[PDB]
């Protein structure tokens, strides 16, 4: 599924994220955009064999099981085909693991490359929240 802007964080805000680890809602759309362009199914391999998934693009190497990253942990308990279900529950329940080891959002880089320190509001502006 490809969402749309607001309904994405629509579905964030439900979800519980909004100001989850004193990260405001901007941050979690601007991270998606910039992570998968809003599309649940996106994959995007990594030289070290290590595989991204979904639309925060949570990687096989310590986060989901995808049976074919050799020396990997699965911290989300939850095969990585989970991750690019329509139904983001799972990608969201994992991000709330990974935001809280100790990076804080650093952990994705398109976030610290493209959201850090910019105006995140402008990615919920107009929508009914």
């Amino acid at each position: 599924k490809v969402f749309g802007r607001c309904e994405l964080a629509a579905a964030m805000k439900r979800h519980g994220l909004d100001n989850y680890r004193g990260y405001s809602l901007g941050n979690w759309v601007c991270a998606a955009k910039f992570e998968s362009n809003f599309n649940t199914q996106a994959t995007n391999r990594n030289t070290d064999g290590s595989t991204d998934y979904g639309i925060l693009q949570i990687n096989s190497r310590w986060w989901c099981n995808d049976g074919r990253t050799p020396g990997s942990r699965n911290l989300c308990n939850i095969p990585c085909s989970a991750l690019l279900s329509s139904d983001i529950t799972a990608s969201v329940n994992c991000a709330k693991k990974i935001v809280s080891d100790g990076n804080g959002m650093n952990a994705w880089v398109a976030w610290r490359n493209r959201c850090k320190g910019t105006d995140v509001q402008a990615w919920i502006r107009g929508c009914r929240l």
